[PDB]
């Protein structure tokens, strides 16, 4: 039993809710919150900008030190950093950004990072400003992640569409 509430069950291991991931994280304080990161960990907008703002920019300060030491992530890759006031840990995962021309096949590789964590609160990778079809992203999630994933979908209209079209 865990503290996630109000989720709809899609499969054995995937759950979905219409929620603001920042507010969901603030209340649950999950072990892992997933950030929709880019390779530079520049948290300007979308989910990343919102998570970073909720940390009062501490996420960005930590991220800048990470990049200065290690260089950029790979598209499809990830790193574990602090969850600050939102979670124990933040798993920064880089899905492909269609608005930059990155290969959508890398979306499966991005979701594979979730399998290193038993339970996660996460957004749909490559959705929103990353330009992928969120319905495709949900399908890849269900077909790739084997650990327990709680998906927060900010837009109520999108949420209804994802549920109603789910196979
Ligand atoms: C749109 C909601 C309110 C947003 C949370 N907004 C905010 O924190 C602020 C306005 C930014 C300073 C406060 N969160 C998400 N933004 C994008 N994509 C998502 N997917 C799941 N949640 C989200």
């Amino acid at each position: 039993v865990n503290s996630f509430s109000g989720y709809l069950k899609l499969t054995d291991n995937v759950y979905i809710k219409n929620a603001d991931i920042v507010e969901e994280a603030k209340k649950v304080k999950p072990t892992v919150v997933v950030n929709a990161a880019n390779v530079y960990l520049k948290h300007g907008g979308g989910v990343a900008g919102a998570l970073n703002k909720a940390t009062n920019n501490a996420m960005q300060v930590e991220s800048d030190d990470y990049i200065a030491t290690n260089g950029p992530l790979k598209v499809g890759g990830s790193c574990v950093l602090s969850g600050h006031n939102l979670a124990k840990h933040c798993l920064h995962v880089v899905g492909p950004n269609v608005n930059k021309g990155e290969d959508i096949q890398l979306l499966k590789s991005a979701y594979e990072n979730f399998n290193q964590h038993e339970v996660l609160l996460a957004p749909l990778l490559s959705a929103g400003i990353f330009g992928a079809d969120p319905i495709h992203s949900l399908r890849v999630c269900v077909d790739t992640v084997r650990t327990n994933v709680y998906l927060a979908v900010f837009d109520k209209n999108l949420y209804d569409k994802l549920v109603s079209s789910f196979l």
